[PDB]
């Protein structure tokens, strides 16, 4: 919340998971995979406690969130809307 205003850093993405999901680690995988391509893109990972899953993927642009997606993850829908800044 302090340097959520260096959070302002353009085209963000942030990746959310659980403790213990298999999946998570799997899509993480997948989600840094397509992010190989694109340079401007700047992940932020929480990793929360399990006491909700994930994952989820948010992407914000200058800090408006312009993305969200949950537990099952268009790379399609992730990769063609980053595209939108190239």
């Amino acid at each position: 919340e302090l340097a959520t205003y260096i959070e302002e850093q353009q085209l963000v993405l942030l990746f959310i998971k659980t403790e213990n999901c298999g999946v998570c680690d799997v899509m993480l995988r997948k989600v840094n995979y397509v992010l190989e391509n694109y340079n401007y893109v700047e992940k932020i990972e929480i990793l929360l406690q399990d006491m909700f899953t994930g994952p989820t993927v948010l992407l914000f642009y200058n800090g408006k969130e312009i993305l969200r997606e949950s537990r099952f993850i268009s790379l399609e829908n992730l990769e063609r809307t980053i595209q939108l800044f190239e």
